């Protein structure tokens, strides 16, 4: 493609301040925590990750520190800087609310067909423009959309995510534990993933929300999916979703990936659903020098 000129920030550790832990076990520690520039006169709340050396770690959470550094969008997860301590540290932009899937859980009697709807339209945005910068996510799930605020949205942890290479549309990934009941079928039977790839995987993501955080394929083992793919079979229709909405989901699900809608299809589609939260979505009744990390700009 061309020169990504990405600013990848180094960050001292007396620069910032950890004030708890939001989760460990399986990678190393997430701290809540405030960073503050040297002369700048400003705090900004991060996410801190903590590798849990290993070298094959370091080496992990530095591509991921890439990825993050290689993409600029109010609809992704932005990534502040990095640390390099003896345990090298990733700092990011804080999401308070933590994952959308627990999100949507802990709260199904809250949630109203505009969050829903507008939350679908903010994936699509932020999906389109890692679509645009030539990325394949690889691993869109509920669990990796963190939440900044109810109304809004991000797109973030991206252990999986992949930059294609220049005249290469398709990256074709050697083996690995990956997530079965979200991944397109040719992902699944010839290890492809491409952005249509990805939209399955938004699709899968939708109904994991109307759901208000269900399993797919809930007990089905994942050894059994290629069949039923194969089969035809696909996830059951939300009873809160109105033909439209689901019709837009089981699109996302075709075998043939040029016949799955585009991810600004998608943004359309939603924003005018939005429109009119109601009729396409029925339900049951309807810290003094803080900056946020969005309204933070580097120096130079
Ligand atoms: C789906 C969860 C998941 O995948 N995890 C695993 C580790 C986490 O990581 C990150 N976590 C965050 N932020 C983050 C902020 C806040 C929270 N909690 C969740 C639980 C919630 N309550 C606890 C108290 N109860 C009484 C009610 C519910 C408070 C908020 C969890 C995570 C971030 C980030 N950028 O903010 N990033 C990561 C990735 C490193 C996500």
């Amino acid at each position: 493609e061309a020169p990504n000129q990405a600013l990848l920030r180094i960050l001292k550790e007396t620069e910032f301040k950890k004030i708890k832990v939001l989760g460990s076990g399986a990678f190393g520690t997430v701290y809540k925590g405030l960073w503050i520039p040297e002369g700048e006169k400003v705090k900004i709340p991060v996410a801190i990750k903590e590798l849990r050396t290993s070298p094959k770690a370091n080496k992990e959470i530095l591509d991921e520190a890439y990825v993050m550094a290689s993409v600029d969008n109010p609809h992704v997860c932005r990534l502040l800087g990095i640390c390099l301590t003896s345990t090298v540290q990733l700092i990011m932009q804080l999401m308070p609310f933590g994952c959308l899937l627990d999100y949507v859980r802990e709260h199904k009697d809250n949630i109203g067909s505009q969050y829903l709807l507008n939350w679908c339209v903010q994936i699509a945005k932020g999906m389109n423009y890692l679509e645009d910068r030539r990325l394949v996510h690889r691993d869109l799930a509920a669990r990796n959309v963190l939440v900044k605020t109810p109304q809004h949205v991000k797109i973030t942890d991206f252990g999986l995510a992949k930059l294609l290479g220049a005249e290469e549309k398709e990256y074709h990934a050697e083996g690995g534990k990956v997530p079965i009941k979200w991944m397109a079928l040719e992902s699944i039977l010839h290890r492809i993933y491409t952005h249509q790839s990805d939209v399955w995987s938004y699709g899968v993501t939708v109904w994991e929300l109307m759901t208000f955080g269900s399993k797919p394929y809930d007990g089905i083992p994942a050894s059994e999916i290629s069949s039923i793919l194969e089969k035809g079979e696909r996830l059951p229709q939300p009873p809160i979703c109105t033909i439209d909405v689901y019709m837009i989901m089981v699109k996302c699900w075709m075998i043939d990936a040029d016949s799955r809608p585009k991810f600004r299809e998608l943004i359309i589609e939603f924003s005018k659903m939005a429109r009119d939260p109601q009729r396409y979505l029925v339900i049951q009744g309807d810290m003094d020098d803080v900056v946020d990390a969005d309204e933070y700009l580097i120096p130079q």
